[PDB]
């Protein structure tokens, strides 16, 4: 589980999303596996705007963050789950590291800010939701 909290903007994965955040939509969208709802509080976290392939990500199967190198933002067949079948998942960015179905929504972020989040793993590769290009979180 977990969430970015930018604005007034909460940023969940799409499976993991409650009835508040459906009640409350903005934008979701399957293929990225990311949905946005709105809050009533401002959060705290800030959106990185660049290139890195750099950062370090939130594992709470391990209680730990992983520096970690990743892939820029691709067109990648993900293998079935409980939430979507096999499938192609955009705007995906992989990693080797760690990773459980219930590690989804932990944070990728780099010295400029938040870069993503946990979205898609097994054996050994975690895969995370690009949010880099999505300039609206930034306002309104
Ligand atoms: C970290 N992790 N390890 C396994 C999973 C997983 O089952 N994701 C669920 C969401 C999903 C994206 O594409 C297909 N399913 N996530
Ligand atoms: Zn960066």
């Amino acid at each position: 589980s977990g969430a970015i909290y930018v604005g007034n903007y909460r940023v969940v994965n799409r499976h993991l999303a409650t009835h508040n955040d459906w009640a409350n939509l903005v934008w979701e969208d399957s293929s990225r596996d990311l949905l946005v709802s709105s809050t009533t509080a401002q959060g705290c976290d800030t959106i990185a705007r660049c290139d890195c392939q750099t950062g370090v990500y939130y594992c709470s199967s391990r209680r730990k963050h992983y520096p970690v190198s990743f892939s820029k933002p691709s067109l990648i067949f993900v293998e079935a789950s409980e939430y979507y079948p096999a499938r192609y998942q955009s705007h995906l960015m992989l990693a080797v590291g760690h990773s459980e179905p219930g590690d989804c929504g932990g944070i990728l972020r780099c010295q400029h800010g938040v870069v993503g989040i946990v979205s898609t793993g097994g054996n050994g590769l975690v895969g995370f939701a690009d949010v880099r290009d999505l300039l609206w979180l930034d306002e309104e």
